[PDB]
Order: C-alpha cells, then sequence, then structure tokens
C-alpha cells in the first residue's frame, strides 16, 4: 500500500457507487438527518462499498502512521464507547429534536447533565459524525444519531456492550484465559474468576435472574435478558444482517403451505418477517420460557399477525425432544453459533429424529467464516469483497466471534466446520445451499437428510 | 459531504503529500516493517496529513452509513482494545521476529496462548494493520506492530488504559456523574462509588501505594506509578507530542547559561532532551519522591548527562514554597492540565514568589483547546487543519480531556482560560508567546511578570 494507490482505489470504488446512484436517481448519502441509511443492495454496489470502507480506513491508518498508531488509539478509542454510554443513559438522542438545533444550555437542562460535562462528551461524539455543532453553542443531529431517535433496540445494543460485555467479560478475558485455558465451558468466564465451587454464574443465568432493574416494558426479573432480546431484534430491523436478506438467500415460497418450527427463539421476529411475505406458512417459535415472554412476544407481533396463529410462541427446551409433529422446516437463525459441538449435536439430533427425510429440511442462518456463495444472479483479488485480512466483513465476523468467546466461550465456524458438525449429528445430512448476500455476514444454509 | 467530494478532497491532500515526498527523495509510508513511522514535519505536509486522516475517516464513516454505524461500532471497537490487551500481556510483539514470519503453531508455543484463541485475537488485530498473515498459517509484523517491539513505554500505554483507566474510571463515569455531579475533586471518581467516609482512594494514591506487582524494573510498591511514568515518556519519544517539538516552539538558546526548575516532574525526560541540545542549561527536575525514583531517574539519563549535574532530580512538593534560588525559568510541561484552578494557582504563586521579574520567566506546555499559533515561518476553511468538530487534533484533545475527566476530574483549557488563570495567580503575568507546531496538540507558552 501507498497513499497514492489507496487514493486511486478509493476513486475507483466511489465512481462505481456514484455512477449507480446517479443512473437510478437514488439519494446520495450524507451526514444530514434525512440521508439514506444505507446504499443499494445491488451486489456490485455493495462490493464497491465494502472495498471503499476498507480502503478509506486503511488510508487513514497509513496517514496516522505507526508512531501515532498506539499513542492515539489507546487514548481515544475507548472514549467512543464511553460517549455512547452517556448518550444512551442521558437519552441525548431523544432530547435533541430531529429537525432543529438545541442550545447546550437547553439540552443540559432537559437531560440533567451539567453543561460543562455535556460539552466535553459531545466534543468527542462529533468526531464520529455522531451529532454536530451547527453553530457555536448549539447541538443538532446527524444521519448517524437521528437513526437512533426513539429506538430502544439501538439503546439496548449500546448498553449491553458498555455495561455488560465489556466490563464483565471482555476486560477479564486475559485473566480467564490464564485461569482456565482455552475451553468451551460458559462457566469459564470473567464473573467466575473468584467464584467458589458450584457458585459460578452463567451469562444467561445472570440475564434471566437479575431483578434489580427495568428495561423497555419489563420490570424486575429478567430485564437484562429482555434488553438482550432487544439487541437481537436490532440486528434484524436494518443494516448488514437485516432479516429481509433471508428472503433473497432462500426461497420460502417453494415450501407452499408448511409448518416451520423456529428454534431461533428470542421473540420470533424473523418468523414474523417471513410470515408477512408468505401467508401459507405457520411458525412455531420455540424458546426457553420467561415470566414475561409470552405477553411480550404477542404484544410485539405485527398487527396483521396478532391472533392469527401464523406466528406463535411455544416454550421449549432446545436440548429436549421435539414435541411438534409433521414439521416441514426446522429453522435456526443465529442460534447454533452459541453452541459448542456437543450441544449443537444434541439439538440437531432432536430435530433429525422429528424429521421425515422425504419431506423435511433444516434451514440455518449463521456466519460462515470463509464466505457463503452469492445468490446465483450475483455470482462473480484473492478474497471476496469484504473478506480477507483487512476486510470489513472479516472484521465484523471477528467482532461477533470475540463476543462469543468472551461471553460464552462459543465460536464461529467455517463452511467445512458446519458440514462436519451436521454430518456428526447425522451422517445423512447434506448441505444443499449456503447463500450469503453481499453486505451481510451471515449465510442461509439448507440441510436435508439424504438416505 | 458526499462520497465524491470526500474522494476529491482525499486526492488533493494525497497529491500534496506525495509531491513533497517525491521532490525530497523521502521514503513512502507503507505497512511494511521498515516504513517511516511518520511524515515530514513540514507544516503544509502536516496540514495535508491531518486533513487526509479526517477526510478518509469521514468517507469510511459515510460508506458504512447510519444503519451499520452503531451496529458495527458497539460490536467491534472495544475488541480493538482487548486485542491490544492480549498482545501486550502475552508479549506477542516481541515473540514475532521483526523481519521474519512465524507460524501460529510456533507463536502459540512461544507465548503460552492456545493456538485456537491466538488465531481469533490475531484475526481482529490484522483489521487494524496490526500484524499481518503473509501466507496461510503464518504471522508477521507490520509497520504499526514492529514499532512496538522491545518498547516497554508502548506496552505501558496499552496496559494503563486497558487495565486501569477503562475499567476503574471510564466505565464508571456515568455512575460517578450521577453520584457527585460535575466537580473537580479527584476523590469523586469511580473507585469511590461505594467508599466509606475517609476511605476514598485517589488515582495517584493507588498508583504510588499498590505493591502487588512489578513493572519494567520496579518491583512492589509504586509499580503502577512507574508504569505511568513510562507512559508519559512514551508520548515524548515519538509521534504527535514528541519532546523535540519544544525546540521548534521555544528558543532555549536565547537563555544562555541559565538554571531551569523543571516542575514537569516524572523522570525529567524533556529536560534531558533540551539539555542535550543546550549544554549551558542546568535542569533541576522537581517531583514528588518515591523510594525508587532517584535511582530510576539517574539510570535513565542519557549516558552523556549521567553524573554531570546538568539534569538532576530534586524531591519537591509542588504545592510548597520553592527552595531553589536565582531561577531563570520555571518549566512545566503537561503538568498544570492535571490541576484545577485553585491548585494551579497555588503552584503558580509559589513560582512567582521565587521569580525575579526582570530575569525570570515561566515556560509551560499544554493543550490550548482552541489552538496555539504556528511557528512564525509556518504562519498561514474555518478552522486550522486538525481542529474543528471532526478534526483529528480536536479528537486527540478530547481523548486527553476525557482522560483528565475520568481519572482526575481535571480538564483541558482554552487560551483565554490559561491567560485568566495566570492573571488570577499574579496580575503581572503576561502571555508572550503561545506556539503550537502543526501535528502536535500541545502549545509552548511563555509567561513573564510585567510590572
Ligand atoms: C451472527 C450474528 C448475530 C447477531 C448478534 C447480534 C451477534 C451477537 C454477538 C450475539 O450473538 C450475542 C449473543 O448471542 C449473546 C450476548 N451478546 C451478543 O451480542
Ligand atoms: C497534553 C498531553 C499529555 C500526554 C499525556 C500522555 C496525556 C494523558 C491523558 C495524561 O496526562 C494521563 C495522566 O496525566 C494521568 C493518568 N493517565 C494519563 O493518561
Amino acid at each position: 500500500a501507498t497513499i497514492s494507490n489507496l487514493a486511486s482505489d478509493i476513486q475507483s470504488q466511489v465512481d462505481v457507487i456514484d455512477s449507480y446512484l446517479k443512473k437510478h436517481n437514488l439519494q446520495q448519502p450524507s451526514f444530514e438527518v434525512d440521508s439514506p441509511s444505507e446504499l443499494p443492495l445491488d451486489a456490485n454496489v455493495q462490493r464497491a462499498r465494502l472495498k471503499l470502507i476498507e480502503t478509506a480506513t486503511s488510508l487513514a491508518n497509513l496517514a496516522i502512521g505507526s508512531a501515532d498508531h498506539l499513542r492515539w488509539h489507546c487514548m481515544n478509542n475507548k472514549y467512543d464507547d464511553m460517549v455512547l454510554h452517556f448518550l444512551a443513559r442521558y437519552n441525548i438522542f431523544d432530547a435533541v429534536p430531529r429537525n432543529e438545533s438545541i442550545s447546550y444550555v437547553e439540552l443540559s437542562q432537559k437531560i440533567g447533565l451539567p453543561e460543562h460535562r455535556l460539552r466535553r462528551i459531545m466534543s468527542m461524539a462529533y468526531t464520529r459524525h455522531l451529532f454536530c455543532e451547527p453553530k457555536p453553542g448549539f447541538v443538532a443531529h446527524t444521519s448517524n444519531s437521528a437513526l437512533a431517535i426513539n429506538d430502544p433496540l439501538a439503546m439496548a445494543w449500546i448498553l449491553h456492550n458498555v455495561e455488560e460485555v465489556q466490563p464483565w467479560y471482555a476486560n477479564k478475558l486475559v485473566d480467564s484465559t490464564k485461569k482456565w485455558g482455552d475451553t468451551t465451558d460458559p462457566r469459564h468466564t470473567g464473573p467466575n474468576l473468584n467464584a467458589k465451587a458450584g457458585e459460578e454464574k452463567l451469562f444467561y443465568q445472570i440475564m434471566e435472574e437479575d431483578d434489580q432493574g427495568e428495561w423497555n416494558g419489563v420490570k424486575g426479573k429478567g430485564f437484562r435478558l429482555w434488553r438482550l432480546f432487544d439487541t437481537d431484534k436490532f440486528f434484524g430491523t436494518g443494516g448488514a444482517i437485516k432479516g429481509t436478506n433471508m428472503l433473497r438467500a432462500f426461497d420460502w415460497g417453494k415450501l407452499g403451505k408448511a409448518t416451520v418450527v423456529d428454534l431461533s427463539g428470542i421473540t420470533g421476529h424473523l418468523s414474523s418477517t417471513v410470515a408477512l411475505a408468505y401467508p401459507d406458512l405457520t411458525f412455531i417459535v420455540q424458546e426457553r420460557n420467561q415470566s414475561w415472554l409470552e405477553k411480550q412476544f404477542n404484544d410485539k407481533l405485527p398487527a396483521e399477525l396478532k391472533g392469527s396463529g401464523r406466528v406463535r410462541f411455544m416454550a421449549h427446551d432446545k436440548y429436549a425432544q421435539q414435541p411438534v409433529k409433521d414439521v416441514d422446516v426446522f429453522f435456526m437463525s443465529t442460534m447454533l453459533h452459541k453452541e459448542p459441538d456437543e450441544k449443537a449435536i444434541t439439538i440437531l439430533r432432536h430435530c433429525a429424529e422429528a424429521m421425515d427425510p422425504k419431506k423435511s429440511r433444516i434451514v440455518t442462518r449463521d456466519i460462515v467464516l470463509d464466505g457463503g456463495d452469492p445468490p446465483a444472479e450475483d455470482a462473480l483479488e484473492v478474497y471476496q469483497a469484504g473478506l480477507g485480512p483487512t476486510g470489513v466483513i472479516t472484521r465484523l465476523n471477528a467482532g461477533i466471534d470475540l463476543q462469543m468467546l468472551a461471553v460464552l466461550n462459543a465460536f464461529e465456524r467455517t463452511r467445512e466446520d458446519w458440514i462436519t458438525l451436521f454430518k456428526t449429528a447425522d451422517p445423512r445430512f447434506v448441505l444443499k445451499a449456503c447463500i450469503q448476500t453481499v453486505g451481510d455476514c451471515a449465510s442461509v444454509m439448507e440441510w436435508v437428510l439424504e438416505e
């Protein structure tokens, strides 16, 4: 890399994107409040976008240079997360009006944060194009901040990472590695570094048991788990892993009228997306029960689906025998990646025992660390755009993989890992398709039992 | 901003830098191990560099877009610091040979980190051009990683931030703000959220008292403070705030043979830099004593200065009367920024009482949040390059300011703040010069007592 070659590559990638936007009369992205929140899902546009992010980030890194690399990173980067901590806990996104400016004086008063401290936080936020200072003394939204107005799912993602993952798990991972070594046991995690025998706490135990708090409609026991469920929905409502990508990566219409057991769990929000598009499907969403789960599940269903039976909750232990009969599809989105081999095999064997090999299939959605195949229309540099050692999808896969490590001692898998896993569960399993849309990190994989 | 206009601005800034490098037969930066670690200090080159970093970072942000902004940031960014935590605690910089590759198998064995976990950490490191994977199975250095080989000052900066500042202070700042409000009391910090009356601990108390550890030649009591001293020296040895910038921002030669009391403290490493360049100066470096400080101070002096008396340590309480007579300069680099007004005024009044107004001066070096003046040669867009709401020097100033907030409830100052402060200490104080070299965040300010 040289600064000139990176600049040349940037110009080539921008030209691809800008030419497409102009050809199709599409809005240009900006930092204004009503900027489009994403670029077109056209595969060549997304290929250019992923390369552009990587090339621009590399150019900034090269221009910073090696002398200021650690000096500046270890100074500044952690405060981007602390700024978000403040913005979420003082509800600054909602306090700044979407379409107007507000003085620091008035904003400080609205949120109860002393103005001098408020100014110091905002100074750092602006450097990430998070809010702006349109004139001295005043604050306004940017594209990035306005998208999070009135969005508890976004606030959940900030707070889960800054109040739970980073302090309890990531900061402690060196010490956990020194204490237990490299294991897949979710007890071998930061909160248990000094725990007595049998008094260890699992992440999911803390989530479902703590009652000292409240989050978005759930008060007391399990408020942290409900917030976690909110985070999962956040990754479905928009951005790279948006749930509608599944409709491009798998043809749900070929199933006709069919019963789908959705072992994705959570609140069935992906089942709802597919159900709205395919009225002949019934989704039975299976998850470990919580006192509040059936009520919240039902309250959050799209209005069109409430009371219809098309998407319904069924409490279920995923490690137990499957009670539903005549299942056409077992669907598991971003669920098996939390399961080390033995646990994943238990789940898959219960599914296989409930499958009619001639009629049934498993559809999973998970990271394939070395890349799924693009949709046939999009088919065809050593790596696919986004992958490779500085790729932005490599980087997102690594962030998710390290979250699995830090919180659970779980791990992401390559395509061969997935195939080996399924074949160990049942040697009749065959991978029929592994489709990753450009811009996403996850693949939709279709599995059948071939006799 | 549009993607096209940002790309155009990048090309203009790269052209400035590349033209200068080629004109002067200078090495091109790259990610290779022996890349130059910085660009020329020519003011127009540095102006282009600061703008290039900002424009490239803005383009990456815009191409990520608002939908993936929080989704990806709250996933990934904290793991850049966790990766550094591993790299420092397992000494991976030193274990990878500077000029050769090493297999993951061999690297894992050298450092005692299981290979599967080692691979997952390195995957994230490469995305920041920290190390690389030159062929499958193998690890090598990059420019950014090789500069930290055998550098305890760099490792100190990683570990101070990831093991002390972030967990003990930054992560707790929302709760500290809720508990005490906006104060300047260094007791009103994270470690004391649940402390009983009179049992509060100051950051500097923890640093100088904890004896459960060892760092770079200091075992037991005060090892964390010695590590902190190492971090301070790290910012002097290279990069933006390098100590030799002071020789461009102030003319130490005009003093002739002179006695300088250096209330910068620490280990006098800036006094040493100036002393080497100006043999007629004597520096009396004043700092709070520690058992190990005189020995370490003397051991780290440049060989040419050892035993010469040109740079010597004098234990001193900066809040107490000044014992040295006939002082020509009181020098304070990056010291007063840790001092709220009343404390800073105490220090400045002790200096003023020891000054002969006709002979003496104070030279300080600190952030001026709204920008010092460039050296006269470099004199002469709303903001100076690097400043403004997305400037990279604005961002560095904010990182330092928020570190002062989180650890100390201290704060950075504008030029008017500094002038007001000095005049409150002694109304005879006049600011004679405030010089900031392009690429640095700190200004060298010269103060005299005018009758
Ligand atoms: C394949 C991508 C799935 C999207 C998820 C938001 C990824 C995220 C790391 C996740 O799975 C988490 C989890 O399971 C448990 C706790 N904390 C999490 O963040
Ligand atoms: C003006 C710039 C000075 C360079 C310093 C490395 C800045 C840094 C924030 C600092 O002062 C620190 C400190 O005083 C106390 C603890 N932890 C620090 O990091």
